[PDB]
């Protein structure tokens, strides 16, 4: 009875799995359209039209700190662009420019009939990503569009940690011994400061600043719980609503915190 429902019923052990369900490929694109590179990631098989991804790296970085979310997420059901900015040194404000000018050409490229996600993406679905700065973008993009279904930034930053308007659900992904934006100056007040969403703290026990990036050894935690926030938000998928809200009970997780996160049949501890 859920027009988005894809892929197989979860299980701890098939979320933690580096590859999900579907086949994925991927492309360059060609000419990209406000912002500077991008890489489109996709299923080729997923059972229907899919949600679409945008994720911006931080200061002086590139696609390839982000770069293992595309294969990551989009085998579990969704087209994801991870995208290079203008410039390197761009600040928070333009990350969240270009990576809704990515999530445009996404919805370009799929009306485009030459494009190998011609038809495969559903438009009214989208959701934001991305380190440090592009975090902070994200989470400016969901402030500025709140029709977006999901956020989930890692280790994020901007120069203010009020996002009291945000009423996108988002995960923040922290870092516990983050060292350029310490989680009790960037990640924790960003997180205390939304009143009006569902959200989530997950802090990774040990973590660099770069605790969630392509190479993390943590991708089985980190991913499942990006899939499943994904999953419930972007395609109202209730299959996912107990590995997206609940503690996931694991030695690599040093504080969790959730708000407004539906669980039939919580326990009161
Ligand atoms: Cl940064």
């Amino acid at each position: 009875t859920n027009p988005y429902a894809r892929g197989p019923n979860p299980t701890a052990a098939s979320l933690e799995a580096s590859a999900g369900p579907f086949t994925v490929r991927s492309f360059t694109v060609s000419r990209p359209s406000g912002y500077g590179a991008g890489t489109v990631y996709y299923p080729t098989n997923a059972g229907g039209t899919v949600g679409a991804i945008a994720i911006v790296p931080g200061y002086t970085a590139r696609q390839s700190s982000i770069k293992w979310w595309g294969p990551r997420l989009a085998s579990h059901g969704f087209v994801v662009i991870t995208i290079d900015t203008n410039s390197t040194l761009d600040q928070p404000s333009s990350r969240s420019s270009q990576q809704m000018a990515a999530l445009r050409q996404v919805a370009s490229l799929n009306g485009t009939s030459s494009s190998p996600i011609y038809g495969k993406v559903d438009t009214a679905r989208m959701g934001v990503m991305g380190w440090s700065m592009g975090g902070g973008g994200s989470l400016i993009s969901a402030a500025n569009n709140p029709s977006l279904k999901a956020a989930a930034p890692q280790a994020p930053w901007d120069s203010s940690t009020n996002f009291s308007s945000v009423t996108v659900p988002t995960l923040i992904f922290a870092c516990e011994n983050d060292s350029i934006a310490p989680v009790n100056s960037s990640a924790l007040p960003i997180y205390d400061s939304m009143s009006r969403n569902a959200k989530q703290f997950l802090e990774i026990n040990g973590g660099s600043h770069s605790c969630a990036n392509s190479g993390n050894s943590n991708q089985a935690l980190i991913g499942k719980k990006g899939v499943a926030w994904m999953k419930r938000f972007m395609d109202n998928d209730t299959r996912y609503s107990t590995f997206a809200c609940e503690n996931p009970n694991s030695t690599r997780v040093s504080d969790f915190r959730t708000a407004n996160c539906s669980l039939e049949h919580h326990h009161h501890h």
